[PDB]
């Protein structure tokens, strides 16, 4: 992937390091949509919140962009934040506009070619990696953020006043719990899978593996005791473990070798599975093909031969007496 | 892999055909054991049924092998056939005598140090596969046989003058059924894993892991029937298909990718799965090591890294009544 200059670099992402921390380039896209256009904590001020004037870049198949694309439904932003849909196949080019793929919509907005043209509109000498989802600002031409979580506390509330759906997903009462639950669903779940995937000798594959059952069963414990993470109200910390989970038996079961069980033979997560599923709205934020063609045909380091597993069977539409159970 | 006269051919066989599928000896060794030192319906005698003269050599990975190894235990062979394995790891040089790794024994008699040795101080111009189990002479230093499925006909009767337990696993009332069995079984299942797990095609991998979960919904329909896939009589079919069942939740389900349904998932296959691992000594002719270690670690054109999978959880050792369900 990455642009250097860029100068997207197909692979040679790039010759070592030698000069580095891609880099200025870093920092680049952290500002904040705000409800009065002053500075969120991060980046310059400027980005009010208002109808017709951000969208939305995403992947259907990535969790990351899935997440922003969940909080627009919850939130009721559609009438404010158009999007498009990159192609799955990510290739030597990294993300694409082909729309020759059912739900690829192009760029709906310039029509170009690649993401990373996105990219360099905002900013012609950038370094870095061209990741979705993307926050973009149809005004001044430019990304106010790529940075997932951030997205998700912008659509949180700053549109709050200009008709968003009440909802806070990180209220203040339980934002210490939600921030404890992110870090450690991140660490050993989120991303555990991933080392677990792309582990090149045994001993760290094992290790990998091992983290993510673990995590698996106390989520098992915690799920059984209430309806949601922190208790019976849906938080962003429940959204981040749900597109983890929703793509685990699809994908990371056999395309990451994370076997022992499949979400199906947890009671509790497998109902959270499809509680929130079943919301109105969510389930077509759901795009099975995009993330099974994604995963088993970009990463032909794992996968070679590119096939698509026929996949764990399951059902997402079952009932499952959540909203009874508990309390 | 592969003899050519020879002549062990690492991994090159090679870069043009034109007539045929090797040989003469395509066939190998197709001698029997007999009561009386007669030849067999094939082969030459005079193998004639005694003790401290036959030898096995096979992997606890191969299915083939691994009923010769059953066979042994249900007939009570232990005191007329001595056993020797080969390592796990099947490379350039196929199946070897490396010994230093728990269970693979070296070869036990000759200490050569590959199979195909064996096969070549049987026969130095010997063209064809070097496949295991192989039935050895320790008299006359020669094979009697390397076909798993006369090794295991033969153990049926050859010994019961001399004192084998009491069985007979290919009875001629129902040989014709067992036969039938034999091929379908074959056919769509334990070939049809393979025909999945090495398609280079997504459309082969379709048909074929189609066609495997077609034979498991028909096979646990026939189990649900009686104890044993002809009634209530074990034979030679059941060995068959149980050689494949217990691999496929430890192997095939993620490395062939056949991951539609765990046969832990269906009341039937996985009682009668458990059913005959708990007859006795059966169990400890299983060893997970060698066959999870072969499997993963010897295919590098489907497992890249070679790492082993933490594995699917199943528990072999619970009770599975299916001696009372039935009849």
């Amino acid at each position: 992937g990455q642009l250097i200059d860029g100068v997207w670099h197909d692979t040679w992402y790039d010759t070592k390091s030698t000069g580095g921390k891609f880099q200025r380039s870093a920092s680049a896209f952290r500002n904040w949509l705000t409800a009065d256009g002053a500075p969120g904590p991060t980046g310059t001020g400027g980005f009010i919140a208002e109808k017709d004037r951000y969208h939305l870049y995403v992947s259907l198949a990535c969790p990351w962009a899935h997440r922003t694309l969940i909080m627009r439904k919850l939130k009721g932003l559609e009438p404010f934040i158009s999007v498009s849909v990159v192609n799955p196949l990510m290739l030597e080019n990294g993300w694409t506009f082909d729309d020759s793929f059912p739900g690829a919509t192009g760029d709906t907005l310039y029509q170009n070619e690649f993401l990373y043209q996105l990219y360099l509109h905002a900013d012609p000498h950038y370094s870095g990696r061209v990741t979705v989802p993307v926050l973009w600002d149809k005004k001044n031409h430019t990304i106010v953020s790529n940075e997932s979580a951030e997205i998700i506390r912008m659509f949180n509330t700053a549109f709050d006043a200009l008709g968003a759906k009440a909802g806070d997903y990180y209220p203040p009462a339980l934002q210490t719990k939600i921030d404890e639950l992110n870090g450690w669903i991140y660490d050993t779940v989120n991303n555990g899978v991933y080392k677990a995937g792309f582990a090149t000798s045994q001993e760290a594959y094992d290790e990998a593996v091992a983290k993510v059952f673990e995590s698996l069963a106390r989520l098992e414990q915690i799920l059984g005791q209430h309806r949601y993470l922190t208790g019976n109200q849906l938080t962003e910390a429940d959204i981040r473990l749900w597109t983890t989970l929703v793509r685990f038996d699809p994908v990371y079961v056999t395309h990451f070798k994370c076997d022992k069980h499949r979400i199906s033979d947890y009671l509790n997560l497998y109902g959270f599975l499809r509680d929130i599923y079943q919301m109105p709205g969510i389930a077509e934020t759901v795009n099975f093909d995009h993330i099974r063609n994604h995963y088993f045909r970009s990463h032909k380091t794992i996968n070679p031969t590119g096939i698509i597993s026929i996949g764990p069977w399951q059902d997402l539409d079952e009932p499952h007496g959540r909203d009874v159970r508990f309390g």
